[PDB]
RNA sequence: AUGGAGAGUUUGAUCCUGGCUCAGGAUGAACGCUGGCGGCGUGCCUAAUACAUGCAAGUCGAGCGAACGGACGAGAAG
């Protein structure tokens, strides 16, 4: 699994002595073949935080439906105030996405997509919104099975 | 399906709300520095301010009278 460090944040807890600092890492994990995960890890040192995040991301991996390097249908993934619109694109379009979304889509093995972050730009909520969208993605075969029709009948 | 990227900044730290700021494209542009050439364009946006000088509306003799020019070529031998 490829691993990309989306953000590293120095967080502080106030004690009598003063502020105690730890580092938080947000990491996306993917095989670049329809499985992607995200995890957060916190530690006094950044390498240890990254490592914990990688282990967390591997624990939660989501299967993404892909139609020839794009998504099956347009979707708006929403989590909290985070909102990400993702529209399927033709080959050679490239990944048109910003910041956290790019990492998630690339590691999921999506090479062509149109995306816009419509909500919060906070990295974690953008990632969760993106994952939500991918989770609500559906494939024609499953829709056909659920609706008791052939894929051809689905499209008429 | 031919088409859609975000970032910084309120806190000890946080999530949110929210404004501010930036990365792009464009111009009858101006200014600074610099400057080889060619092709094709563009060039008073302001004082519908005032304007020296030349030029930008004439033509027709197959409408007309008249005037000039007087060829060709009429006479005398100084």
């Amino acid at each position: 699994f490829e691993e990309r460090v989306v953000t590293i944040n120095r967080v502080a807890k106030v004690v009598k002595g003063g502020r105690r600092f730890r580092f938080t890492a947000l990491v996306v994990v993917g095989d670049k073949n329809g499985r992607v995960g995200f995890g957060t890890g916190k530690a006094q040192e950044v390498p240890e935080a990254i490592k914990k995040a990688v282990e967390a991301a591997k624990k939660d991996l989501v299967v993404v439906p892909r139609v020839e390097g794009t998504t099956p249908h347009t979707i708006t993934g929403r989590y909290g105030s985070g909102s990400v619109f993702m529209k399927p694109a033709a080959p050679g379009t490239g990944v048109i996405a910003g910041g956290p979304v790019r990492a998630v889509l690339e590691l999921a093995g999506i090479t062509d997509i149109l995306s816009k972050s419509l909500g919060s730009n906070t990295p974690i909520n953008m990632v969760r919104a993106t994952i939500d969208g991918l989770q609500n993605l559906k494939n024609a075969e499953d829709v056909a099975k659920l609706r008791g029709k052939t894929v051809e009948e689905l499209y008429n």
